[PDB]
């Protein structure tokens, strides 16, 4: 199942939006990707691209650098999964 | 139009799976370097544009260190990731 915030972010472009849009990143998860360089969630799209998509390394990499738990990482790839199946 | 029909092509539509190849700039020398460093779809590019936020100098700096591009062909690979964002970001 899905979130209305997931559904809000795959139904467009994401723009300029800030981490904070993601799925999964609320405000805790979204200062500490600001702090690491990651403001926007078009930075965050960028490593989820580099690692060709791969769902166990960007899950990973996000649990390493923000520490999202299971269920926040698990929303945040998924709602990039889907934005790329609608618009990539 | 003073742009390549290869950079036209390339931001007239979302990517996909497009190799590469596909984007401006990127002929088939550079290409190959790029697939042997695992940048073998040109979504992979896009992804390296992404996390440098855009900037020129990063991405066009990288892509020398990377593949050898010179600089008309890392500014012609950067223009055409830059408006391929524009319209489709």
């Amino acid at each position: 199942t899905t979130s209305q915030k997931h559904r809000d972010f795959v139904a467009e472009p994401m723009g300029e939006k800030p981490v904070g849009s993601l799925a999964g990143i609320g405000e805790v998860l979204g200062k500490k990707l600001e702090e690491r360089g990651f403001d926007k969630a078009y930075v965050v799209l960028g490593q989820f691209l580099v690692l060709k998509k791969d769902e166990d390394l960007f899950r990973e990499w996000l649990k390493d650098t923000c520490g999202a738990n299971a269920k926040q990482s698990r929303d945040c790839f998924g709602c990039l999964r889907e934005w790329c199946d609608a618009f990539l």
